[PDB]
């Protein structure tokens, strides 16, 4: 005697009813072909997570309900959730509807809203009192709502909404969620999952959203099924397809790994879901445009095998850019190529200042991924922009108190040109700054921030270090031998860490990379205060930088884990404190 539960990722975009409503539909026919009894999808599944101020409208909830009714219709020897924003009486509350053979049993309604870091969920709803119990009318029905056990077929289940009874005699508890990605994030939720279904000594089923839904942030499409502290099943996370199920029947790990699956998928779904016709990326022979242009040419193969090259295109939205005359090619490779060489255009850029060294190095890389291979130089149009300003100045720019503006026309005369291609082609144009040249205002504003989405923004410089050599070793990225103000050694990420992160102030940090060592008290307190200078100066920046993926614990984009005042103090009486 067992009954089949089971639990579905679905990769959603926000308010677009189609997209999402056509995954949860056939989520439910693929549960309903192997007999699933009991069903549970993602945290507000059919508007999709990221909706934002939209959730403030009247008309995405009523539009998000009605399409709630005519999935239930669908839901025919079967028992499904679902996930959507309500209103009630002027209130929105994030809340899952729970069907049962085409009838809608009751809505529950989250307990405890997400206001941290990367969530901003009480600006759009409001927490549902914990043991509370009203009545939804809708039409001239009164359904359950609030904090509610159901009564179905073999089971009594309840609902614990992602960051959200025992005592209650519940058989099954669902965890809709929308979880986003973060590294080790996902070992955490395995105890969760499997410490509930013990202390709760029940069925628990985790259904996690799928994708990269808004732009931001990436989710992982975990789905768990636990019994009694067993884990009974559990899918395959950051999958390319739109649905991933997963069942059961039920008696009576390394950063640059997860690295590499959630950006291979973000870059994907950031790519179709905008309409970009590809990417455009300026090759330097750095570290940091290399690692974005493994990513493209990662996120192409990831793709093409799972999907297989037909359904990969097709989704790509770029199959007539194709003939096929392909899906016959050999060996899996060369297909790979032909589609990275329409989808990834890369170019070195030059001046009389470049000195092949990384020519070689930014042509080689091209080369052995397929991607097309631009070069041109930009010293004419330099040379002339740093003559008519000498000119207009009437005097000599010099690497004499000049420095900066010098270092600074390097980056900005490659902007409109690459920007150019990038128009031509109507593709995403990429900047390559990392976290750590985030902290510090490192990237040349309208520079190298040129573009429209900065895939490794969220992770540190020492990050990208560890990943680039992962990648050479176990991708097959040979292309990567030769790449064998931001504080060397490691001490911009600790500080960083500590003042960030951990939230600490200049003294704490400080005293806290004393115990840690290797360096004296004079050089950390330079280093310190240089960080808290040029992290003040530069908020500005931050303000301004290209959509980037969320990747670790925390990130430093203002729209997103951290909001700073563009004009601030500077730390002033905090490094004054370094010394007094």
């Amino acid at each position: 005697s067992t009954i089949r539960i089971g639990g579905a990722a679905v990769n959603q975009t926000p308010i677009d009813w189609e997209n999402n409503v056509k995954n949860i539909l056939d989520a439910i026919e693929e549960a309903k072909n192997a007999n699933v009894e009991i069903l549970c999808l993602p945290e507000l599944c059919i508007t999709g997570y990221g909706c934002e101020d939209l959730f403030l409208t009247d008309w995405v909830a009523e539009t998000a309900i009605e399409y709630c009714f005519e999935i239930a219709a669908s839901c025919t020897d079967i028992t499904v959730s679902l996930g959507l924003p309500m209103r009630i009486a002027g209130i929105t509350y994030n809340c899952v509807c729970l069907v049962e053979n085409g009838i809608v049993k009751g809505f529950s309604a989250k307990q405890f809203l997400a206001n941290e870091g990367v969530h901003y969920e009480t600006r759009w709803f409001t927490a549902w009192p914990r043991n509370h119990t009203t009545t939804f009318l809708y039409n001239d029905v009164k359904y359950p709502f609030g904090d509610v056990l159901y009564n179905v077929k073999d089971a009594r289940i309840g609902f614990e909404i992602c960051e959200d009874h025992y005592e209650k005699g519940a058989t099954l508890v669902l965890n809709p969620s929308a979880s986003h990605f973060a590294f080790g994030k996902s070992a955490i939720r395995y105890d969760l999952v499997i410490g509930g279904s013990e202390r709760f000594d029940c069925t628990y089923v985790y259904a996690n959203l799928l994708g990269n839904e808004a732009g931001r942030m990436i989710y992982d499409g975990e789905v768990l099924i636990a019994h009694k502290g067993k884990l009974i099943q559990r899918n395959d996370r950051l999958s390319f397809k739109n649905v991933n199920l997963i069942y059961a029947d039920i008696a009576t790990l390394e950063k640059e790994f997860e690295f590499w699956e959630a950006t291979s998928l973000g870059l994907f779904d950031y790519m179709r879901k905008s309409r970009s016709k590809g990417f455009v990326l300026s090759l330097s022979g750095g570290a940091d445009s290399s690692a974005c242009a493994i990513m493209v040419a990662e996120m192409i193969r990831k793709g093409l095998k799972e999907l297989g090259l037909t359904a990969f295109l097709q989704k790509s939205n770029m199959e007539t850019l194709f003939d096929l005359p392909a899906l016959q090619h050999l060996p899996f490779e060369e297909q790979a190529k032909k589609i990275t060489a329409v989808f990834l255009t890369t170019a070195y850029q030059s001046t009389r200042n470049s000195g092949d060294e990384t020519y070689t190095s930014a042509k080689t890389l091209a080369e052995s991924i397929g991607a097309t291979f631009y070069n041109w130089s930009v010293d004419e149009e330099i040379e002339q922009y740093k003559a008519t300003i000498e000119n207009v100045i009437e005097r000599p720019l010099t690497w004499e108190k000049d420095d900066i503006t010098l270092q600074n026309i390097q980056a900005r005369g490659r902007a409109p040109i690459i920007w150019m291609l990038t128009n031509v082609k109507q593709a995403l144009l990429i900047t390559t700054s990392n976290r750590s040249e985030g902290d510090v205002g490192y990237a040349t504003m309208d520079g190298d921030t040129a573009g429209g989405i900065a895939p490794i923004a969220g992770v540190d410089k020492d990050f990208i270090r560890s990943w680039l050599r992962w990648a050479e070793k176990n991708r097959n990225q040979h292309g990567l031998h030769i790449v064998n103000d931001l504080m060397p050694y490691d001490v911009l990420a600790r500080i960083e860490r500590k003042a960030i992160k951990e939230r600490l102030s200049p003294v704490q940090v400080y005293t806290a990379l004393l115990t840690e060592g290797p360096y004296t008290k004079n050089e950390f307190k330079y280093w310190v205060k240089k960080f808290f200078r040029l992290w003040s100066i530069n908020q500005w920046k931050r303000e301004r930088l290209a959509p980037s993926f969320h990747m670790d614990d925390f990130n430093i984009d203002p729209r997103s884990w951290y909001r700073f005042p563009i004009l601030s103090s500077g730390f002033a009486k905090e490094l004054n404190d370094l010394d007094q």
